[PDB]
């Protein structure tokens, strides 16, 4: 079973939040209302839009014990006509089931949860920015909430949904082998809470280390697999003298990106250069960047789109990259297409229109 | 700068709830009260022992977005005399501590915890079952509380403590272990040897899957050589007479992908004491397991952790191949003996620095 959309009940609030005024840090500004399905032994009930609320929670929820908790990420961006478009959301949607299938939490329907947050953004549709480079923030979350101390499936789960208004610059990062974010057989593939709770620690050892980002590296090879909450991209000269843009394939310790999967079939698309999903070494960067083989090193994901790179403190080794002095071409080329698909610029399947 | 348990604020409820009657599955009974204190820019608040209630949270909380969550698990015991004790809880809050660093959550006072985690349980000190193998469990939480979906170190946060009786966990019965290499509990330079919630979230579905293949717990291997790290949720030791024909007993070492239990810890600190026979901190694997196995120098198998002191293991699904343990054959004398000097130890039979009286 699932919870329907033609099931959802408003309550609009009676205390509208003042609206930002004329400086936006990410993810501390939320809109008015939120969306709220819960889960029990009874199945789905009914889906609300709410006004924005603290949650009431057991003490003993397994929610806050066990990290029974899953979250999604995605952008709704306003185009010149004030039209209101998300940005391939059945991938996030996608993603989101199996986080919560990972995780033994309740199924649920995509489209029909998909339809509950296009209700949710179209209540709070004068939240959403227009600003050149501005969006609006859309994290759903899906928890288990079973008063229980037993590490096992609970029988009680919430979903939630809220909004956050959100308002070129390289940056360096930490490339230290101690460090791991997942592994082989492991979770890191999917969007759960307890990926992110302990690189803290570590984003603090690399902003004291001067640099801006972790670069995780797994293995003994040193593989490139992502940086910060970003998937990592080279666009370079490869050793059999092919350009080629390469990124980390997905088996198993790289999250499945959405913007990634998109960098990847527009490039594809183009059919300019060769496009491949391979396993990126230090020593394959080291050589490449001896030899002037790498153009651009960049990441990708909802917070920035594509964001470059250029430093990268390998252990004590300062290893500078040239994105920016050849270009960044492709980059630009990704944020021109992005930014013309997101606005309503340009008609796309991509776009679901609010 | 920590809260402090001079400054504790004592709020009894109105109407209390009727203990159980001697039904018990666990976690799912707490007790009248629970103890919860503040943490933000102010730094820590005044603790306070209240009755148990809900938890109000933003929904943008860190707890709940990014996993800065991290419990304990630990025991208190009420003797004849009707006193209750606290099992060497000074190690978990020193685990707890460390867990705390790891997730960039506020710095404590260890021994003002304790001291409140003894009122709160001297408070509630009538739900501490004094029937055979039964006890209180205590579970202290200490979650971030940022409202916002920044992943970072957190200004607010809040630790509470809950507590649940618990019915005798048992008579020794043993468990049946599947072990699939495909499932990864935890990875050297991870945070497995820290009990994060993140920890055990994942391990839900495997558990599952043990049970499909006619198993009751997961046996975590590690390695491509196959290393026996942890039982379910419980530390692994092996009682064997070794390659070079010496008997001991072993558990793997804290590498980074074992949880130091307390249980593990004792289990050593007291077999050294008897000074009878070998104690190691070695690697085991699954090809050393199966030599001995074939060869009839395995006597005893078993998992050490809070929720069991010492649990028997008599067969493991590897390859779907089932392997049989003569743990059961061999007594258990070990498990046995073990599990008597901890009940001794726990129900103040025998006096011990290990005991901390409520
Ligand atoms: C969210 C996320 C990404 C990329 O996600 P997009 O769907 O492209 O926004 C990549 N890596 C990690 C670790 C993430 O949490
Ligand atoms: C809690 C725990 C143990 C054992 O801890 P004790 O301190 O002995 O109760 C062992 N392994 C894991 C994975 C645990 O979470
Ligand atoms: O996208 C994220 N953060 C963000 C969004 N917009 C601007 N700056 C930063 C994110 C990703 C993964 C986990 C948490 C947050
Ligand atoms: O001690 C635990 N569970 C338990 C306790 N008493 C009886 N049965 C089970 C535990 C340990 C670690 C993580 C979660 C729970
Ligand atoms: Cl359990
Ligand atoms: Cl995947
Ligand atoms: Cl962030
Ligand atoms: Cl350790």
């Amino acid at each position: 079973s699932s919870f329907k959309a033609a099931d959802l009940q408003l309550e609009m609030t009676q205390k509208p939040h003042k609206k930002p005024g004329p400086p936006l840090v990410f993810g501390k500004t939320f809109t008015d209302h939120m969306l709220m399905v819960e889960w029990n032994d009874k199945g789905w009930g009914q889906p609300r839009i709410q006004p924005f609320q603290n949650l009431t929670l057991h003490p003993a929820s397994s929610s806050l014990h066990y990290s029974l908790q899953l979250f999604e990420g995605m952008k709704a961006f306003k185009g010149k006509d004030q039209q209101v478009r998300l940005f391939r959301p059945w991938l996030n949607m996608d993603r989101m089931l199996r986080s919560a299938m990972r995780l033994c939490l309740p199924s649920f329907d995509k489209l029909e949860l998909l339809e509950c947050i296009r209700r949710l953004i179209e209540v709070d549709k004068d939240w959403v920015p227009d600003a050149a480079g501005t969006s609006l923030y859309v994290r759903p979350v899906l928890i288990g909430n079973e008063p229980s101390l037993g590490v096992s499936q609970p029988t009680r789960a919430l979903l939630f949904v809220i909004l956050c208004p959100v308002g070129v610059t390289p940056v360096s990062l930490l490339a230290d082998p101690a460090f791991i974010r997942a592994w082989v057989g492991g979770v890191g593939n999917y969007k759960l809470g307890g990926n992110y709770g302990p690189t803290v620690l570590v984003q603090q050892e690399a902003l004291k280390r001067g640099c801006e980002q972790v670069l995780w590296l797994y293995g003994p090879d040193h593989q490139l697999t992502e940086v910060g909450t970003m998937n990592i991209f080279v666009y370079w000269t490869h050793e059999d003298g092919v350009l080629e843009l390469v990124t980390p394939p997905l088996n198993g310790v790289i999250l499945p990106g959405v913007v990634r999967q998109s960098l990847l079939d527009m490039a594809q698309t183009w059919g300019e250069f060769r496009v491949v999903e391979r396993t990126i070494t230090m020593k394959q960067l080291l050589r490449a960047l001896e030899e002037g083989r790498v153009r651009e090193v960049f990441g990708s994901g909802t917070a920035c789109q594509v964001c470059p790179v250029h430093r990268i403190l390998y252990k004590d080794r300062n290893l500078h990259i040239p994105t920016m002095e050849n270009g960044p071409e492709l980059i630009l080329r990704f944020q021109k297409e992005l930014k013309e698909i997101q606005y309503g610029i340009r008609a796309h399947e991509w776009m679901f229109p609010v």
